[PDB]
């Protein structure tokens, strides 16, 4: 049974993209006899209640395991010793002996001592989470966290109160792993393994010793480095049978730039293409810019996985247009703005539920104001479902300039809804047939757009039998069993 | 009997101004069964030492007394406990214990381990006031205060050697108030009550709530804010019933200010006079000014209380003019060198003896020597007593340009002594009658002034004539019992 | 007999100029019974065996005695206690008491506790010289010294890991000295002798106090300050009887300075030199600038000793030309490459050795294979040795636009070597005498240099006759008896 190890950073709950794609793939390619499992390299005392959280959510599969750097030497260390180590927590105790609580707040909490006059410490108690700012001097110079009553990691700070070091103890009370961090650039440098008495440069030498102790070196494992940091911690491993790959699941292009400069994260997966076993694209056009631009052999073509659920029931109504996309600058309803007050000239009775938080919210609802779209605009609340939300919901807006693959578009050909692309990073030129299945308008076209969006309103029963057989324009194109072909290929 | 409240910040000895009126408000007050005590919010272990210095030298009622915040919650935290804190004094004997004394001065003395190395602390041994900053790694990180050898008061530093924490203890050793200062801007932030476990967010919300915990809310007690500063403490307090005023003892408008800006703390107490029940002035310019840029309708006028002492027995004599006030740039005799200097080309036998010390003194000082009057003026030495010292002298110059009440003028007065106003802040239009009493004369009229102040001299009989009726004057518009019966207007 | 003391602040091995005409001086002194003895203030450990290594190189004769403050305190100290300080080493022991020793090199080697979770210190085991930089917090907070497994020195920095203070040790483990050294101008501020309950302002004030313990005040001592940065060391010494003299052994003037300003250092010792009994220069040009420029009395013209070692025995031969010269931006062979490019252009065959490592090496190797001189010219690897290197070699070259004496140009002298000196400090005025010996060229005469080294090649018999009396030449001129005649005279 083929064990393939898809490479990430940070794996946490409402969080979509990669994450969500990651889970979908371990899914579809354990139903072929291929381990499917994830590699994250962050620290998070609740993974386990997050990991769960997510199976439950039906958010991934039970098979779909997580290897994580800390919980595998945390184990080790466990191991090591026997009996657990009360010093800190005494220590810590002895410290706050005869004090004086000052409750600020509810969880908030100074301690103070009337015999030697120093504060103590800082507490925040939050539901099984007291975090404890240690003061010397009225200066932070460490911070206890806590999880199941035991010490999980302390940090130790500067003159400036910013991050010199950090350290992890395992559920003995002792010390595994010690990083020292550079006030400036704040990057993760000297990392000290002192369950292994060894030494590493940077994390990447550490998550790579990781990586080499857990894979074996054979050709029944292979690495699918989803996440374009992870790249060289996949680079610096000393496997020389276990074959290697990167997916791209974004426009390589940096956004908002004519210039064309490609992000240095994807440049270098792009660059040091010739050491890895292959580079995995989702749109052929994304390969056609890559592999002339970097002039790469191992430019492989296979769309990510997509689950068909069911067949809808004729669910038509009509109160409010939707865009349905988190808040992002370009990737966002930036200028759809201006073509919501277009619509409003002609029916001002037209409303826009846009759901998804971001940081273009701000200006985005103040520009609402300005347009005279107070209320004839009315986003949603960043509703965590959304299959059922807008599944009555037709004539959905996608004025995204840099999108990598049309996620929410495929979902609403499954959910027979019509939809209004800009065909401005060539991510819907493959799903909407323009006349045939949805809008691929062309990009800043709110004229054609508005008259687009008013006539697939009217037109019920017919723009309904456009995404009819778009549903069978997806299912065809994008079929799993098909995908999980090509992925055969290129890793064996 | 009423109990009013003179709100100031600071009292300390060889202090004027608002200091000694409120003395003399207090006596004054408490002669018509109205209990006369005043506000502080400063720490000074010698308080004591000082108020009794006071009190001896008629500077104050012994009726007056003076309640603070630190001196309050002391006596608190005194009755919590019973035994004395040794724990500190032992420490730092422990500390310097085998250690070696390198006395730098009589009083300078720093100590150091021959067997660790370290520096340990550094001593200044003032009279009964040791104090020791203690040092960690050649870096000062505490300071300990003493008086009548306790503990009173611990300073810790920061890296920069600038506070960051201020500690308070009792007579019993104990810790009562911790104050967090921000290194920039020097504020004291975060206030904690250790005594009865309470947090405040600024010093001001520590002294509402020690005044709030001192006066009582009935309308027996009165509240007069005479500080500009302290304003801020008396807006805060949750009094409902205690009537609060706030006096005005200077010139609102800002020193040397063509543009007419009105100070920031006198412009808070004026724009904020909608909340207090009573703005008191000394000039009815003032409140003119005041009545009309803020249109405030509480605006009162009573003139401060004035000691008519005695009555002098024709004191003549001259042999030098003097000013008779404390360098100040526009409240001062920056013009009046100019004035010296003429006065000096007619007769050059003048000299000019101005007492009073200030920053100005080092450029006026070198002026004169560039106006040639190294020896035709001879500044006193700020001797303490100016009442018998100038008895015998007389033509005083006074070319203050922004003065609130001229109470040495007022005061010359009553000694049937002439002056010489420069009538630009209307401090003395009410006091010289020009003519018939003083010489009330314009702005920078040097030339005039000149004139003036020579005939004054040379007609002695004529000139005192003048001063004599000038104290009647002064008798009758100051007149101590009517004064108080404003008060009572306002106060009821 | 006579006890001179030539004043320095370092004696290292492997540096010439000072430090080996002192010990040549104080040889010559001893033979004409005047003890010759160093003053150094800089401390070493190692300086028993460097200073060893010396005298057993023949770079110092066994007579001539080192005096130290560190050391002569360090002894008085040993004598005020008994027992041995264990402290410190006990307490570095149980700090580091089942601590985790990471080593990342063969020396470098980090502890780490696994129960406190703590940076403990840092360590590099150089042969019997253990470096423990202690750790407080991810921050130095000191750095243990060690030298025969004893503590010799401890160093305290601050937060941004800035010397703040250093501490000095006997060999009984007790702290004799204490000097506070200012983070910015790196200077060494409050000094104190903690073994004399004493307290200095400033080094100079210590080293000056241990030149007024050490010195007698009798004529029978004489003082040579050499070093120009000892200076105002011997001018605050409280001797009025023993005599203080300063041996200029460079141009005064700053280097590369058209302007004609005066070194710092050697304008103090020349504008102070009414305060000294004489200002010894080795130049007669030096003197005339001098004596004209500060208008002294005291400039005496005595130049330094110099062994005629024997005579060499017909060494001809020729395979490269040598400056045999330290690489300095003036008094090094920057214009010279320009002369070796230009004689390439001749004869490519003739290659350039010169010897000496420094700053300007960089630029004058890349400038090399600039003019085609990657080959045509092959420096040599700095041998120590010089007499025997190119004993064989004649046609030295001397590009020095700042030279003191001519030491080196002396020395081919003794060697029957022909050189080519620029004229341009008048050093080698007094020397080369043009025609009849050396060839003594003007300053940026590539063209006239060019063809002098040529002909001086091909005319060997020639050259050795001119070389052969400049021995006599210079062994007249610097007589060794003769020199220290003058010397008495001065001293005596
Ligand atoms: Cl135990
Ligand atoms: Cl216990
Ligand atoms: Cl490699
Ligand atoms: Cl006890
Ligand atoms: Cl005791
Ligand atoms: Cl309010
Ligand atoms: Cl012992
Ligand atoms: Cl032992
Ligand atoms: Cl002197």
């Amino acid at each position: 049974m083929k064990q393939t190890y898809m490479i990430v950073n940070e794996l946490d709950v409402n969080k979509g993209g990669m994450t969500t794609a990651m889970l979908t793939r371990s899914k579809f390619f354990l139903d072929n006899e291929i381990s499917g499992d994830i590699i994250t390299f962050d620290f998070k005392a609740n993974y386990k209640d997050i990991l769960k959280e997510l199976v439950q959510s039906k958010k991934m599969d039970k098979r779909t395991q997580m290897h994580n750097p800390f919980i595998y030497f945390k184990n080790i260390s466990n191991l090591q010793h026997k009996k657990y180590n009360y010093t800190m927590t005494r220590n810590l105790s002895n410290l706050l002996k005869d004090s004086v609580e000052i409750k600020e707040n509810s969880r908030i909490s100074r301690f103070f001592n009337i015999m030697s006059g120093e504060y103590l410490a800082y507490k925040r108690e939050t539901e099984q989470e007291t975090i404890f700012d240690l003061f010397k001097n009225n200066l932070r110079y460490k911070r206890i966290y806590f999880y199941k009553g035991k010490i999980v990691k302390t940090e130790v700070f500067n003159s400036d109160n910013n991050l010199i070091a950090e350290q992890f103890y395992d559920d003995n009370g002792y010390l595994y792993l010690y990083r020292q961090i550079n006030p400036e650039k704040k990057s993760i440098g000297k990392t000290y393994l002192v369950c292994k008495e060894k030494q590493f440069k940077n994390n990447v030498e550490f998550c790579s010793y990781f990586l080499d102790k857990l894979i074996p070196d054979i050709n029944d494992n292979i690495i699918i480095c989803d996440g374009p940091g992870s790249f060289p911690k996949i680079l610096k491993t000393n496997h020389k049978n276990v074959k290697k790959f990167a997916v791209i699941h974004v426009n390589h292009y940096k956004n908002f730039d004519d210039t064309g400069a490609v992000k240095k994260q994807e440049d270098y997966i792009l660059r040091n293409a010739n050491k890895i076993n292959g580079v995995v694209m989702l749109t052929e056009a994304q390969k056609k810019d890559i592999i002339e631009k970097y002039k790469i052999t191992n430019a492989y073509v296979i769309s990510n996985f997509i689950n068909i659920t069911d067949d809808y029931r004729d669910k038509n109504d009509n109160k409010v247009v939707g865009h349905i996309s988190r808040l992002v600058p370009q990737k966002g309803l930036p200028y759809l703005i201006d073509v919501a007050k277009k619509v409003v000239e002609q029916d001002n009775s037209v409303e826009f539920h846009l759901y998804g938080t971001g940081e273009e919210k701000s200006k985005i609802e103040n520009l609402i104001q300005e347009s005279n779209l107070t209320n004839n605009v009315k986003l949603l609340g960043y509703t965590t479902n959304a299959i059922e939300k807008i599944k009555d919901f037709r004539c959905v807006i996608s004025t995204s300039q840099f999108e990598g693959q049309g996620l929410s578009l495929i979902e609403a050909m499954l959910l027979k809804k019509p939809v209004v692309a800009f065909d401005v990073k060539y991510g819907p030129s493959d799903f909407v047939k323009d006349g045939k299945n949805g809008y691929l308008i062309e990009n800043k076209d709110i004229k054609k757009m508005a008259n687009k969006i008013l006539k697939l309103l009217h037109d019920k029963e017919l723009s309904k039998s456009l995404g009819k057989h778009g549903r069978d324009t997806i299912i065809d194109m994008y079929q799993p069993e098909k995908l999980m072909v090509k992925w055969k290929q290129l890793f064996n």
